C-alpha cells in the first residue's frame, strides 16, 4: 500500500556527472564514453544576440575546464550538435552504463537528477507538460542536469537543462540537443504557452486510488469518448484518444472499471468538485502519474 | 526557482542492497563493510508472526542457513547475531562500495529518502517524513522488508530507517538501524494499529516560508499571536503543538523573508479557518508538512522573490 511521486535510482547517472567550466560561466555535463554533453550556453552580453559556431570558433580545447569529482579530464576535441556542446575527452568514463538518447512526448514522465557544480543534489520525478516545459525545481548552477527513465538495465536519458523561464518553470532540450517547445537558447522575451491537463495520466491515478482502496469517486455511469472530450476541452484538459483508451485496458481488466466508466467519474469530479474529500491524499487531480508509472508502482518493477 | 518532494541521489545506498533469503523467506538486506543488516524476522514464518520467540528461532540456525546475494555474487555468512529487532549476518567480503556512513535515531517531523527495494534490487526512490505516531506514510509491496531510509547532508550517508511492516491502515513500521522500533510497535501478528495522526506544524510553517520565498504572499495578514493562543487554535485541527524549539528553528527563514514566526503563525491560523478559497500554495491545495526548516533552506534560494 501508499502512493507516492517516485524517481528511478539515480546512481547510474550521478557516476556520470562533471563540472564544465569556459571563462566564467560553470554548469553540469554529462560523461559517457569519452565524450562530456552540455548546453552550448557554456561558451555565453553574448546571449543577448549568440552566434554561437562564431563563438565556438575562437574556442580552444584547453580554454574548457572539466572537473570530474577530484579528477581533471583533458578535452580534446569540441563539437555543437543542435544546441548541446560535444567535449572529446582523453579518458573514457569507466562507469558509463548501457544508455540510449530518447525523445519524449508530452505527457511522458522521468526523473531528474538535479546538479551543481557536478555534483548531484537531488532526484525528483517529473512529466513533460503538454506546454513542453517542465516544473522543476533549479536554482543558478542546475544547467546541464539531465532528465531520464531506466527500462531494465538501460538508462534512457531524454532531457538536459538549460532555462528558467518567468513564470518559474523550466526549458530544455533532448541529448541530441533539440528543444522541447519553441524555446531558444538565448536571453529573448520567452514565456509558456497556456498549460493543459494530462487526462490519461489523472485517469491513470484515479484508477491507483481505486486499486489502493479508495472508490468515493465511481458511479453506475458511462460516458462516449466525443461526449468527454467535449466536456473535458471546457476544462483545459487534454483531449483523451482511442490511444488513451487501449493504454488503460490493463487497468480497466485489473480494477473492473471500463475507461468510459472512469472517464465518467472524471466528469463528475471537474463538475462538482471534490466535495472536501481528497484522493490518495491530494486535494487536487494529479496528471504526473502514466498507466505505466501505475502499472510499475503497484507491481515492484526493479533495476 | 520552483519547489518540488526532493530525495537525495540514492546511488550510495543502491551499492549497499542486497537479498537475504531464509528458508522461504526472501527480503533486503543492508551490507556495509562485512556486515549484512535485516530485519530479524527473515527467521519467522507467517505462524510464527503471532508470538515469535526470536532467540529460540535464531538458536536453531547456522551460518549456512542465511542465503545471501549481492547482484550476481553468493556472499559467504561467517557469523550472526541479533540487536534488538534487526539481524546482523558477518559475511566474508566487505563491501567494496561501502560509503562513508554513520547510523542517526531521528525524532517525528524528520525527513528522509527510502531507496524502496525487492529481491535486494532497487526499484524506486521517494522522499517522506516520519509521522508524529511514529508511523510512515511509504510506498511498499510485499518483498520490501528490508528498505532504508536514509539522509545524505555532505559526503556521508546518515540510515535512520529500516522498513519491517504494514500496518493495517496501509501505513508501514519500521526501525532505526540498531533494531529499536520507531513507536509502540512490535515485529509480531498483533493487534497494533498507527495513533490518531496529526499534522506537523513547524514544518507546514517552513513551507510557507518557503513559499514567501518563491514569490507568493496571498495568505501572509496584518496580525500576530502568542504562542500560547496559537497552540490552543491548532489543536482544534490536529496539528501538532509548536514548542519554543520549533520558533528557534524558524529564526533563519524568519530573518531571510523579514516576517516573524508569530506572524506567520497567524496567517496559518487563517488559512485553517478559511481554507484556500480556491488557489493554491506552491501548486499545492493542501497545507504541505512533509518539508523541514532545513529541506526549505537546502532546496530554496538565499535570495526572497
Ligand atoms: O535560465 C538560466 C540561464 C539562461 C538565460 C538565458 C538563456 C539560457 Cl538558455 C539560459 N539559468 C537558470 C536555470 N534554471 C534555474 C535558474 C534559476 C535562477 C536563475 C538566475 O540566475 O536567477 C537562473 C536559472
Ligand atoms: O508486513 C509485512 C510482513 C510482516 C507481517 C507481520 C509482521 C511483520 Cl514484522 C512483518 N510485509 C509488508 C511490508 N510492507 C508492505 C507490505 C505490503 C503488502 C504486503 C502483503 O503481504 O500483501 C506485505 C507488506
Ligand atoms: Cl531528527
Amino acid at each position: 500500500s501508499g502512493f507516492r511521486k517516485m524517481a528511478f535510482p539515480s546512481g547510474k547517472v550521478e557516476g556520470c556527472m562533471v563540472q564544465v567550466t569556459c571563462g566564467t560561466t560553470t554548469l553540469n555535463g554529462l560523461w559517457l564514453d569519452d565524450v562530456v554533453y552540455c548546453p552550448r550556453h557554456v561558451i555565453c552580453e553574448d546571449m543577448l544576440n549568440p552566434n554561437y559556431e562564431d563563438l565556438l570558433i575562437r574556442k580552444s580545447n584547453h580554454n574548457f575546464l572539466v572537473q570530474a569529482g577530484n579528477v581533471q579530464l583533458r578535452v580534446i576535441g569540441h563539437s555543437m550538435q543542435n544546441c548541446v556542446l560535444k567535449l572529446k575527452v582523453d579518458t573514457a568514463n569507466p562507469k558509463t552504463p548501457k544508455y540510449k538518447f530518447v525523445r519524449i512526448q508530452p505527457g511522458q514522465t522521468f526523473s531528474v537528477l538535479a546538479c551543481y557544480n557536478g555534483s548531484p543534489s537531488g532526484v525528483y520525478q517529473c512529466a513533460m507538460r503538454p506546454n513542453f516545459t517542465i516544473k522543476g525545481s533549479f536554482l543558478n548552477g542546475s544547467c546541464g542536469s539531465v532528465g531520464f527513465n531506466i527500462d531494465y538495465d538501460c538508462v534512457s536519458f531524454c532531457y538536459m537543462h538549460h532555462m528558467e523561464l518567468p513564470t518559474g518553470v523550466h526549458a530544455g532540450t533532448d541529448l541530441e540537443g533539440n528543444f522541447y517547445g519553441p524555446f531558444v537558447d538565448r536571453q529573448t522575451a520567452q514565456a509558456a504557452g497556456t498549460d493543459t491537463t494530462i487526462t490519461v495520466n489523472v485517469l491513470a491515478w484515479l484508477y491507483a486510488a481505486v486499486i489502493n482502496g479508495d472508490r468515493w469517486f465511481l458511479n453506475r455511469f458511462t460516458t462516449t469518448l466525443n461526449d468527454f472530450n467535449l466536456v473535458a476541452m471546457k476544462y483545459n484538459y487534454e483531449p483523451l484518444t482511442q490511444d488513451h483508451v487501449d493504454i488503460l485496458g490493463p487497468l480497466s481488466a485489473q480494477t473492473g472499471i471500463a475507461v468510459l466508466d472512469m472517464c465518467a467519474s472524471l466528469k463528475e469530479l471537474l463538475q462538482n468538485g471534490m466535495n472536501g474529500r481528497t484522493i490518495l491524499g491530494s486535494a487536487l487531480l494529479e496528471d504526473e502519474f502514466t498507466p505505466f508509472d501505475v502499472v510499475r508502482q503497484c507491481s515492484g518493477v526493479t533495476f
